[PDB]
């Protein structure tokens, strides 16, 4: 009968904002067709079978957090990775909120405040109608995300002074958080169809006027066409990758606790293959909204698609209060729009800071046990993530943003995991019993295809990407403009390594804290711990 209902819980899973900005951003930083190459490539390769492994893993082990990786507790480590990951997400993605939240509250107003060149914060550059020194203008969009949202400052060496008005968002955003966390709010519990659908309905809108501008087939043309010179860089295979195992939520222990939370013999082949192909789907649909939108302004501008808007994470706030201005009622559609991304990234928000929270207070023994240990638990959490998101709400904030964002929760953080999941599953604990055990479990052998990607192809391709970079390094640099110093780059990898130790550390420590040689430690510490079920 209501089928239907399943479909919305995966699209309710599925569609967030690591599709409608981080995707578009990273297309437009990398070039817009050539990226889509190495994206299929990889969500075909090592995004569908590594969301195959984690959702038939969660589901036969029952079991999610750190506990699901029992079929090889001496790799247990990983979960905590992911737990670290996650954490880092809940720091730095929130933020996007913060910015939403702000032009939200700026969207009720008679005229939209990007869409006038007779403000405070603007620059003498500032113009609103262009006509035929001509590259120093700058469209009030820009001037309101880099003059009144930001006040970007010089560069991360200059944090500055902190933005009040930002600030009190972030903080806005943050007690709704704990206040829907504490209260355990059933958010999509049958009114699911909304925040499912509410996304979509925009987008479309937000595409049928992204089509009916003129210069927006050039976008669309941009977005698509590929230049294959650009192919040779592995900046964007690092790019792809790391948007298919961050947008598919791999490695942050999302995947599997869906697993675990769905019947034994359900079909988590036909789950999982329907949930990547939806998140590819927004990711591409979101394409097409974002670069429309880039193609108009770059013919109106007369400038190249390329150096039209910002190559920094503000394209999300960008292209889309752009395409605002063209709506018929131009303030009623910002509210809509920003509502929706408020949604989205609520219900992520939520949804990340249950699960860390929820893992943490598991690892932590009886004794630690407070009275009100979930309450107190959740305020402390948001209380140190405000704490640490003090350093992105100030003038040089986007650049901290821009280190929260490429090395932590993406980068060689997810490639690493991704390597080590890939491995432990086909090759210490066995693809074979493993791909026997999911048949078992969901009545038909799935395609070898799976098989030859856990146990060959995925972790190849992650090893590659990841030699091919460092091999060939890049400093970070954002927007064109600033070149990361040595000191941010070192906090990126202390970020990065501060996730992928875990893996390591744990396997030494359960190694020497065994006793005998470290052949019978090997496979006494490896055996798998099967649950009632097994
Ligand atoms: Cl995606």
């Amino acid at each position: 009968t209501r089928q239907m209902d399943f479909i919305m819980s995966c699209v309710g899973f599925a569609v967030g904002l690591g599709n409608v900005w981080r995707f578009p951003y990273l297309c437009y930083k990398n070039g817009g067709g050539v990226f889509l190459i190495p994206y299929v490539l990889i969500a075909l390769v090592g995004g569908i079978p590594i969301f195959f492994l984690e959702i038939s893993l969660g589901q036969f082990m029952k079991a999610g957090s750190i506990n699901v990786w029992n079929i090889c507790p001496l790799f247990k480590g990983l979960g905590y990775a992911s737990m670290v990951i996650v954490f880092y997400c809940n720091t730095y993605y929130i933020m996007v909120l913060a910015w939403g939240f702000y032009y939200l509250v700026k969207s009720f107003t008679t005229t939209l405040p990007w869409a006038t060149c007779g403000h405070t914060w603007n620059t003498p550059d500032c113009v609103e109608i262009f006509r035929h020194q001509l590259a120093d203008r700058r469209s009030p969009v820009i001037e309101f995300w880099e003059n009144k949202v930001l006040r970007l400052s010089g560069g991360l060496e200059v944090p500055g002074a902190l933005n009040w008005e930002v600030t009190l968002c972030l903080l806005a955003c943050w007690v709704l958080v704990y206040f829907c966390v504490w209260k355990g709010v059933k958010s999509t519990g049958k009114i699911v169809y909304f925040t499912a659908t509410f996304p979509y309905v925009v987008l479309v809108v937000l595409l049928v006027r992204g089509v009916l501008l003129p210069g927006a087939l050039d976008g669309i043309i941009y977005y698509l066409k590929p230049d294959w010179s650009k192919l040779g860089s592995p900046q964007v295979w690092i790019d792809a990758g790391t948007q298919i195992f961050f947008s598919y939520a791999i490695g942050l222990g999302a995947l599997t606790a869906l697993g675990s939370y769905n019947r034994f013999n359900n079909n988590c082949y036909k789950d999982a293959i329907i949930l990547a192909l939806i998140n590819s789907g927004t990711s591409f649909f979101a394409g097409f909204v974002v670069f429309s939108i880039l193609g108009f302004m770059a013919a109106e501008q007369g400038v190249h698609i390329s150096k039209v808007a910002e190559s920094g994470p503000g394209l999300a706030f960008i292209a889309y209060p752009r395409a605002v201005t063209l709506m018929p009622v131009a303030p009623l559609w910002a509210a809509l729009f920003f509502f929706m991304l408020l949604l989205l990234g609520l219900d992520s928000q939520f949804v990340g800071v249950e699960g860390f929270i929820t893992g943490l207070l598991d690892l932590l023994p009886a004794s630690y046990y407070f009275r009100f240990q979930r309450e107190i638990s959740v305020a402390l959490c948001c209380a140190l993530c405000f704490v640490i998101d003090l350093s992105m709400v100030t003038d040089g904030g986007m650049y901290v943003f821009q280190l929260f964002d490429y090395y932590s929760a993406s980068g060689t953080t997810l490639l690493w995991q991704a390597f080590w999941e890939c491995v432990v599953v086909a090759w210490v604990y066995g693809a074979d019993r493993f791909m026997d055990d999911i048949a078992c479990m969901i009545g038909y052998r799935p395609c070898p295809w799976m098989k030859w990607c856990w146990s060959f192809f995925t972790p190849l391709v992650c090893m590659g990407i990841f030699i091919f970079n460092v091999v060939y390094y890049e400093p970070l640099v954002y927007n064109n403009t600033y070149v990361y110093p040595w000191w941010g780059e070192a906090m990126g990898w202390a970020f990065a390594l501060s996730s992928m130790l875990c893996v390591p550390l744990h396997l030494l420590g359960c190694l020497l804290r065994a006793k005998g040689t470290m052949a019978e430690r090997w496979q006494h510490l490896t055996q798998p711990i099967w649950g009632l079920h097994h």
